């Protein structure tokens, strides 16, 4: 019993469908979270020299819901464009309250982004005081859709043969179930250097172009799981993942807002007939 926003600056996914314009364009790795003007939000880009061209551009603060972008790659080596809300002020997931982001975009087709890719909610968190130490520092992911590949259709949901790791549980929200998955990466690269980490999944089981994504219910089953986030969530951001191939994604709308239980908006973008 949260209360489901009911605010009218919240924009209907379904419906947000009018290709924006008017982006500024990132070409090359940011090196980490970038503030965008006027704006609460920060992009960030992971773009390899040595593949082809790729881009991620920012449609503004007025339009879209603030958060929107396009992306595009070809022959990339992982390109990950991602946008929203940066954080790592020391504070638990919880201390955001109910988290939300509204979506619609269009993309390319099946298997235009290599054999694994990610389309929804991206962020890490740190755990310190967590006595496994693989356990202390955690990146995440609400996987919304994907570009399937030549072995599965992007209509079909990634499995652990995609994230690897193991199948913990699941839930349904926001129309569809959602399995979760924990994985360790083990000496791999991270936002603290190369170490040992773990990766939190939820992946929709119907995949989708468009919707809302209670962000924060993921993160409170995750926990009941065992699987703990901790006291110093870095990020929450909507990510567009292509291991390989070229293609494109395009958001009409990205809108993230926060409100508490009784629904009151906390926090909303943007901002006479």
């Amino acid at each position: 019993q949260v209360v489901k926003p009911t605010d009218e600056r919240i924009i209907d996914p379904s419906t947000a469908n009018t290709q924006l314009t008017g982006g500024v364009c990132y070409n090359t790795t940011s090196g980490g979270n970038k503030p965008l003007a006027g704006s609460p939000y920060g992009y960030e880009t992971w773009i390899d020299t040595g593949g082809g061209v790729c881009s991620l551009c920012w449609y503004g603060a007025d339009q879209g819901g603030g958060a929107a972008f396009k992306a595009t790659w070809c022959n990339p080596h992982d390109f990950l464009g991602r946008l929203g809300y940066f954080w790592n002020e020391n504070k638990p997931y919880s201390h955001y309250e109910n988290i939300y982001c509204g979506f619609n975009y269009t993309r390319s087709g099946r298997k235009t982004a290599g054999d694994y890719s990610y389309i929804g909610i991206y962020g890490w968190s740190r755990n310190p005081s967590a006595s496994n130490s693989n356990e202390r520092l955690i990146e995440y992911y609400i996987v919304e859709d994907w570009f399937g590949n030549q072995w599965q259709a992007d209509t079909s949901p990634m499995g652990i043969n995609t994230t690897g790791g193991t199948v913990m549980g699941s839930f349904t929200v926001d129309g569809s179930s959602y399995q979760i998955i924990k994985n360790t990466r083990v000496n791999q690269p991270s936002i603290e250097g190369d170490k040992t980490f773990v990766q939190y999944f939820s992946i929709r089981q119907s995949p989708r172009k468009s919707g809302t994504i209670s962000i924060t219910e993921h993160f409170k089953k995750w926990e009941k799981l065992g699987m703990k986030l901790g006291d110093n969530m870095y990020e929450c951001k909507f990510l567009i993942e292509a291991g390989a191939g070229c293609g494109f994604f395009d958001a009409r709308l990205i809108q993230f807002y926060r409100a508490d239980n009784e629904g009151n908006i906390l926090q909303i973008t943007p901002l006479h007939h």
